[PDB]
C-alpha cells in the first residue's frame, strides 16, 4: 500500500540514443514493473522540439509526462522559456547517463589539428569562409542545450568563438550526417550510435568525445511534471527506483551485450547491433591518425563514474548547465543572473526524491553525501567551482558576459 504507486501508468519519451537505455531497459527488463509501475509506456520523440511539445501538452493531451532530456530543458520549460511563456514545472529526478556523446568532424579537415585541441587550427576554422567559401558549419540537436554546450566549449577552448566565428545552427541528425557526406557540415556534436557511423562509413571522424572534454560530465537526464510527481509522489519513486536498477544493470558488462541487443531492436532504436558494440565496450575509432580509444572508463555509464554517482542529480551540474546559459549569454531577460539559475534550480532539481527512493529501493551505500559533485575539471584545465560560478566565468576566454 505505501509502496504502491498512486497509478501504474505513465508515458516517459526518450530520443533514439544511449542516453536513453535506462529507459528502455527498466522498461523491457521488468525493473519498472517490480516496483509497480507495469503501464509505463517509453515512447519514442521525433526530435527534441517534439519532445519538448509533448511534455508541455502532457500524457492528458496525448503528449508524454516527462522522460529523457537534455539540460536545461526542463528547467527552460518549467520558466516557460523554450515554451513562448507556457510554464510547465518539471522536476528532475536523476541523471541517466554520462558520456557517449562527441563530436564528429568531416574529413576534408583532417591532418588540419582539428582534433581535441583546436588551438592551432583556430585561425583555420576562423578563415574557411576565405580560403573554402563558406564559414565553417557545425550542428548540434537542439539549441541551448547539451550538444551546444559541448560542441561550444570545444570550439571556444581552442580559440573559436562559436557565435561569430562559425556557423552553429540545430539541424536534425540525419541531416547533419547527410551535410558532410555532401561536404556542407563541417562538425556536429552528436552522440552514440552516430559516432560508430560515422567513423565506419568514412563520413568523418571523431574530433574528441565528451569523455574527454570533461570525464565523467552530467549528460541527460530523466525529469517529469511536477503536477505528475506532485500527484504521484509513490509512483515517481517507483519509477526512480526501477531506472536505479536498469542503470546498475547496464553498467555489468556481462549484460551490455543483452542492453545494446535490446536498445538497437526495431522496437527501439532500430539500428544494426554492430554500431553500438563497440561504445558499450568503450571502443572508438577516432580517425584523423589519432589512437582508437580502447577504455570502458570513457564509454556510456549510467550507475557509477570515475568520480562518483552517475544517477544522482547533484544541483552542482544543474548550476553549470544555467552557469554554461549565461556564459553565452542565453535567454539574457530570463535568466539575468546565477542567483536567478539557482533559485531556479532549486524549484527543478529534486535530488532529494532521487535520495528518498534510493533509500527504499537499498542504495543507500551508492547515495552522494553533498548536492554538489564538487571542483570540475575541463580537458582544457578550465575548472568550475559550484561555490563560485563567478570565477568560473570570467577564467573563460570567449564568453557573451
Ligand atoms: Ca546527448
Amino acid at each position: 500500500p505505501e509502496m504502491m504507486p498512486e497509478t501504474a501508468n505513465i508515458k516517459l519519451g526518450y530520443i533514439p540514443i544511449v542516453e536513453a537505455a535506462p529507459l528502455i531497459i527498466a522498461q523491457e527488463k521488468g525493473f519498472f514493473a517490480k516496483y509497480g509501475m507495469t503501464g509505463v509506456e517509453v515512447s519514442k520523440q521525433a526530435n527534441w522540439a517534439s519532445a519538448r511539445d509533448n511534455v508541455t501538452i502532457g500524457s492528458q493531451g496525448g503528449g508524454i509526462d516527462g522522460g529523457q532530456w537534455q539540460m536545461p530543458m526542463p528547467h527552460l520549460i518549467t520558466e516557460g522559456i523554450i515554451t513562448n511563456g507556457n510554464k510547465v514545472p518539471m522536476y528532475v529526478l536523476a541523471q541517466l547517463i554520462t558520456q557517449g556523446n562527441g563530436i564528429a568532424v568531416a574529413p576534408m579537415h583532417e591532418g588540419k589539428g582539428v582534433n581535441l585541441d583546436i588551438t592551432k587550427a583556430a585561425d583555420y576554422i576562423k578563415g574557411f569562409n576565405k580560403t573554402n567559401g563558406r564559414k565553417f558549419k557545425a550542428a548540434h540537436t537542439f539549441p541551448n542545450v547539451n550538444q551546444d554546450f559541448w560542441i561550444r566549449y570545444w570550439f571556444a577552448a581552442g580559440g573559436v568563438d562559436p557565435d561569430t566565428d562559425i556557423d552553429l545552427l540545430a539541424v536534425p541528425p540525419a541531416e547533419t550526417v547527410q551535410g558532410m557526406r555532401n561536404g556542407t557540415m563541417d562538425a556536429f556534436s552528436t552522440g552514440d550510435p552516430w559516432p560508430y557511423r560515422i567513423v565506419t562509413e568514412n563520413i568523418g571522424y571523431m574530433a574528441g568525445l565528451t569523455a574527454q572534454i570533461w570525464p565523467y560530465h552530467p549528460e541527460e537526464y530523466l525529469a517529469i511534471r511536477a503536477d505528475w510527481v506532485d500527484k504521484n509522489p509513490k509512483a515517481t519513486k517507483a519509477l526512480l527506483k526501477g531506472i536505479m536498477e536498469a542503470q546498475q544493470w547496464i553498467d555489468d558488462p556481462k549484460n551490455r551485450p543483452e542492453v545494446v541487443q535490446i536498445v538497437s531492436g526495431r522496437n527501439y532504436f532500430n539500428v544494426p547491433t554492430t554500431i553500438l558494440e563497440s561504445p558499450f565496450k568503450g571502443q572508438y575509432t577516432m580517425g584523423d591518425g589519432q589512437p582508437a580509444i580502447d577504455d570502458f572508463q570513457k564509454g556510456p555509464l549510467y550507475w557509477k563514474d570515475g568520480i562518483g554517482n552517475v544517477s544522482y542529480p547533484y544541483k552542482s551540474h544543474d548550476l553549470w548547465f544555467l552557469t554554461e546559459s549565461i556564459r553565452w549569454g542565453f535567454h539574457k531577460n530570463a535568466i539575468p543572473d546565477l542567483d536567478t539559475a539557482q533559485k531556479i534550480i532549486d524549484k527543478v532539481n529534486r535530488e532529494d526524491l532521487w535520495r528518498e527512493a534510493a533509500t527504499e529501493a537499498g542504495f543507500t551505500a551508492d547515495i552522494p553525501s553533498s548536492t554538489s559533485r564538487g571542483v570540475e575539471t575541463f580537458f582544457d584545465g578550465i575548472t568550475f567551482d559550484p561555490a563560485n560560478p563567478s570565477a568560473y566565468l570570467q577564467s573563460l576566454a570567449i564568453k557573451k558576459v
